[PDB]
């Protein structure tokens, strides 16, 4: 029930200059298959809901697994999209994208662009004149250390951590104490909010050992919605979530992710959802009423086959993950 | 005769909320600046240097003033050297780099926001396609983190790779760093995506390397080769070199390279016979900017919270003995 996708990355230019992919994907078989010896070889192989393979742009990421997922905020439903992988992955590279060199394109027109920026820029193009009244927010909260960081708010710096409180109201949700949420009131206004983010990111990183391979971010935006004739409320949420790199200090909220996700497949009674900030603040997202995705990246470099295959295996086991 | 200069930054926004008073008044016309020690009823420290610029210093008032007579002579064939120096958060890379204006409201080589880097090389390609000039430009960016070398530009190497630095047999007190790039460009329109490309690096950099934005030194140098054709049909060969060197904090892990420029600038302004330039990677590879043959210039940083005072003071105090400092043969 939960979606399991893959994406291969390609080579860099220190990879040509020259490298042999042991990574085969197709599509059409929705397949992925690693070469584990080598004319004459061993390879292993597995199914997932989709396959992207090396040549896959972002625009195909994004008009492949998120634009359903948004028309399903947009119909009032809670989404979740996971990045999983070995750091050196594209973890990042799919969740944000990057910009082109020298100023090639519009921030909205890169193409370079990934799923954070595109989503946000669909949410208005998608709501600009049907019966629908709305309104965007966004957080960017992170988990680093079990520590929780608030990336958005302009106001105090990064060495200041946040609260994290049960919500007596809603049941397994909780109440981040201090977290802001950005009012996004048009287009327009999108890339200085994620500007600002990258640049209270670069400070936690002088301050914070590893921080960018080390850190959880989970990228919140919700859309309050409204129709009339009567008034129809609704309230879409999605939250993009880029993992800590799998590689194998230690990570207690990714340990917890994958013990979680073994509860949950193997269908034991207790899940241990409080061992870990981020399975307390995602719980909704593992076996309950949102609907989740998994992109799992991989590498192509024969130097990556053993954290290739980890994260691989690590996908297929939850694709059994049912919720909603 | 090294001509040192002070830039104090404004106030940020969690400041000027908290409704931040300065303890530094500068005044550019006396060339001085005055910090308030004891703090209606004051206390007063005053220092006098060759250029001092306020919290209302924009980057083109820095770069018309301090960059281009140095370009200037860069472009005359001269080797010149600019350092930043001062307490991590006050305005070291800002001045040297500087950053991009929100929202994508300019291009790079009009953003009011950009630094001594990019007007450097958008000038060098002005100055030198208006007149009659064939020129070429190369760009090496080499950075110091824990007494070890990185090549924060190589786009075919990642920054595991610490390069070797060796002496240089011939040109006696010079160095070789083996496997360094240079980069030629050929025009305005390559600057961009380089200076991206060295910055794409040093995100990693900083992953691999704790505090490394705080705690590197970075050389950023351009080299110029011209043949200046005059419309009397005069041919000049001129080679022009810049250093553009990014320092580490200067805030109280040793830094060996940060503590002997320190202990090198002493033994030059007390005009001791042994200057400890071989005591680090840094001073080795700068040992020409530090009473050598290099016009050098030193920007201070430095920061008008009171809660600052005694780094404050610290720059200050450092900065204005290295105006003793002669090179130049
Ligand atoms: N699909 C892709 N296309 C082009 N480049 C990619 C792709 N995926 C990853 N990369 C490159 O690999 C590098 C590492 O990717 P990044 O997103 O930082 O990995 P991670 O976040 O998993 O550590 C980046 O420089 C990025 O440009
Ligand atoms: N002259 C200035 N004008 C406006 N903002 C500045 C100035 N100098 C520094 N800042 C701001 O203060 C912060 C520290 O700047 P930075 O260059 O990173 O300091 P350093 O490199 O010395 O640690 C940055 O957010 C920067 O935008
Ligand atoms: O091509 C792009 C268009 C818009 C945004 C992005 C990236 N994504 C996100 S989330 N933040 C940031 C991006 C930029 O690279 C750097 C600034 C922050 C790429
Ligand atoms: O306004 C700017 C125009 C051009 C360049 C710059 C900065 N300076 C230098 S050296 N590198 C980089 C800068 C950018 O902000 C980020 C990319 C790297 C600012
Ligand atoms: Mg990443
Ligand atoms: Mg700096």
């Amino acid at each position: 029930n939960i979606q399991v996708v893959v994406r291969c990355r390609p080579f860099n230019l220190a990879e040509r200059k020259s490298a042999h992919s042991i990574v085969e994907c197709d599509p059409v078989r929705k397949e992925v298959s690693v070469r584990t010896g080598g004319d004459k070889s061993s390879r292993k192989t597995y199914t997932f809901d989709m396959v992207f393979g090396a040549s896959t742009k972002q625009i195909d990421v994004y008009r492949s697994v998120v634009c359903p997922i948004l028309d399903e905020v947009i119909m009032g439903y809670n989404c979740t999209i996971f990045a999983y992988g070995q750091t050196g992955t594209g973890k990042t590279f799919t969740m944000e994208g990057e910009r082109s060199p020298n100023e090639e394109y519009t921030w909205e027109e890169d193409p370079l662009a990934g799923i954070i920026p595109r989503t946000l820029h669909q949410i208005f193009e998608k709501l600009t004149d049907n019966g629908t009244e709305f309104s965007v927010k966004v957080s960017l909260l992170e988990i680093y250390n079990e520590e929780l960081f608030d990336l958005l708010n302009p106001s105090s710096d990064v060495s200041e951590r946040l609260q994290m409180f049960d919500d007596p109201r809603n049941k397994r949700g909780v109440i981040i104490k201090g977290l802001e949420e950005i009012t996004v009131h048009n287009k327009d206004e999108v890339y200085q909010i994620l500007e600002k983010g990258a640049a209270k990111r670069t400070t936690a990183a002088t301050l914070m050992n590893a921080y960018s391979s080390r850190s959880h971010s989970v990228f919140s935006v919700t859309i309050h919605m409204k129709e009339t004739t009567e008034e129809l409320v609704k309230i879409g949420k999605l939250n993009l979530v880029d993992l800590a790199g799998s590689e194998n200090n230690i990570n207690q909220s990714l340990l917890t992710l994958g013990r979680v996700i073994t509860a949950l497949v193997e269908r034991t009674p207790h899940v241990p959802y409080r061992e870990s900030k981020l399975t307390r603040i995602l719980q909704d997202s593992l076996g309950g009423r949102t609907r989740t995705s998994i992109i799992a990246t991989i590498s192509p470099a024969s130097l990556n086959l053993e954290e290739t295959l980890s994260t691989l295996e690590y996908a297929h086991r939850a694709k059994n993950i049912l919720n909603k």
